[PDB]
């Protein structure tokens, strides 16, 4: 059983658990940072979405960020960078029908969902200081421990 | 299967896939009709650590940040629509067949995107689909649209 929901917070995720998140249509899904070497943002672009610059305020700055969704699923944009100083890089996108997407903290790395539904995948990005990751999480989620990650894939491509 | 043909600079036709088949070079292709499109891939090589490389596309000197965690071969499609822009990170192909795509078809630019054996289609718009045209610089091949299955059967398996 999933452990939620749980309504929209700032907090510390622990460390081997899924943060499995469920947006309805909020424009920023989830911002964790450790004010160090890790930046991530999920933002959520609805279907058949033209070429367009939207604005984000992603760790309180306004970003423009050019966006296109040429599907009828919906797409969840990671953007990221490792310098807080830096522009943020379209990293990798999860393509979807479920609207679930995920995040968690294990073994030196922040970790995501990525690629087309029913065929996501997991993929990571390094850090040296991964116990001062903290989200903001904007949409209801739920928490599934690692063990558990076959059912928190199944979710995520098959809802 | 029509080709190996040699590394060349020249206005792909229309409704034809290029199927594209780099060793070890970093600008796969160049693509741009100098208006609205231009894109570019970047191979980057298994197990490659995030890292700034430089890259030279359309004779301007890049600084790309660029990551592998993989076994597989990524394939960077960078793109921008307007020619003062930076280019943007917009689709990734990950590969265990290091083959790519590119088509003019349907007032369009079609790429492969996403990891074999389920790589897919998708395209970026253009108003000038005509005026595209490519630096190449992998030996290729070329597949009529008709034949996308077996273009796709490439991509995935080879």
């Amino acid at each position: 059983v999933l452990d939620g929901p749980y309504q929209p917070t700032n907090f510390k995720p622990p460390n081997d658990y899924w943060i499995l998140l469920n947006p309805t249509n909020q424009q920023v899904v989830l911002e964790g940072t450790n004010k160090t070497d890790i930046w991530v943002a999920l933002l959520l672009v609805e279907p058949n979405v033209t070429n367009q610059s939207r604005q984000y305020t992603l760790f309180g700055e306004t970003k423009q960020i050019t966006v296109e969704n040429n599907t009828n699923k919906w797409k969840f944009f990671e953007m990221f960078r490792s310098n807080v100083s830096a522009e943020f890089q379209h990293k990798r996108t999860l393509t979807s029908d479920t609207k679930l997407a995920g995040f968690m903290k294990f073994y030196n790395s922040v970790w995501t969902f990525h690629g087309e539904t029913p065929h996501a995948t997991t993929d990571y990005s390094s850090t040296s200081n991964l116990s001062e990751v903290e989200t903001v999480i904007h949409v209801e989620f739920y928490i599934i421990p690692r063990s558990q990650e076959s059912k928190c894939s199944e979710y995520i491509n098959t809802g």
